[PDB]
């Protein structure tokens, strides 16, 4: 019932272009939306984002986050970790690369979402969640070897799966970082459960 | 270490603007960024929320409310949690409540609110509070609930039972070309998760 007619590029960076979207609306009237898209698309999706399961005996089950500064926030957030997907890359191989490079550890898949949007609302941007497990057991996770690329700067925050929330809750009131949407709905949903 | 040296205005719509931010880098060398934020945010505490809404109901599964609606941006269709901007002046828990009944007829109790939580930190400075709220599906208000949608905003409820949420999104997936929220699809995880 609802469709784009046309689409106006407003500006165009290397990274980010800004559109002017005209729809029709379900009443046959015309609109428009300013709209938001990354340059970089190709891939079923822009990005993937890694929800890493650290799975050691005798110890707590860890989901692995990043902490890392962004830009556009102008502060640091705590976030799966996260990267584009390379031309010709599988979302799954994406996962494991960005995951080896943000966090060192090497893991294995378990599941693969479908692309989901990141802010409809403003842009067309999509990741596939992926969950890993990481066998925190193996030799080859015993000390993770974090392989930066060019200008990254990543620290890597383990937190206990069976308290995520306060966890989370507790490094906002303390260290005036901000928590990802993401990160914070699967906290509230481990809570929510049952 | 890192942090914001300069912010300057590439382009400016009605809704959003793109800006090239200047920062300085661990290293000590200058970077740049590019940025896109809202044109709408004033002193709200986050430019939005997205309400988690239980709706309970004796002898019934707890649903999880959810919206459908077309997005322009992404030129189709998108489940996601009921969500708005904040007006100025407004709190985030008032915010949440108007939402959810402007967007599903429900007139909702407050449960939690999370703190100012960042929705694509790569890209945009854009944050939510994330609003739980328990919805009592006996109560007489809450019995066969009208959305109240403003000028050309037009949305269907979709409500799952949360025991069984991610099974009952990957199958309105199959069926449709729709795209799921990755909040919503976050959730949905660490419920089968937990
Ligand atoms: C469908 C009816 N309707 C019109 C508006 C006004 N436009 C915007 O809020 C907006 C925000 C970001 C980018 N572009 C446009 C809100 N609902
Ligand atoms: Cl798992
Ligand atoms: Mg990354
Ligand atoms: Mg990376
Ligand atoms: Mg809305
Ligand atoms: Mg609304």
């Amino acid at each position: 019932k609802q469709y784009i007619i046309s689409e106006e590029l407003i500006s165009e960076g290397k990274w980010v272009k800004l559109e002017k979207t005209t729809y029709m609306d379900p009443t046959g009237k015309t609109r428009t939306w300013e709209s938001v898209k990354r340059t970089t698309r190709k891939q079923t999706a822009d990005g993937v984002a890694v929800i890493p399961v650290l799975q050691r005996t005798l110890h707590y089950e860890c989901i692995v986050l990043v902490k890392q500064f962004r830009p556009p926030m102008g502060g640091y957030c705590i976030e799966f970790p996260a990267g584009l997907i390379d031309d010709g890359e599988t979302p799954e191989a994406a996962a494991l690369r960005e995951l080896e490079e943000e966090t060192g550890y090497k893991g294995d898949i378990a599941e693969c979402s479908p692309a989901v949007c990141m802010d409809p609302g403003l842009s067309n941007c999509t990741i596939h969640i992926v969950t890993v497990t990481i066998n925190g057991d193996d030799a080859e996770n015993a000390r993770p070897k974090p392989k930066p690329g060019d200008g990254e700067f990543v620290e890597v925050i383990s937190l206990p799966k069976n308290d995520l929330l306060q966890r989370l809750d507790a490094l906002v009131a303390e260290e005036h970082l901000t928590v990802d949407a993401r990160v914070y709905s699967y906290a509230l949903a481990l809570k929510h459960a049952n």
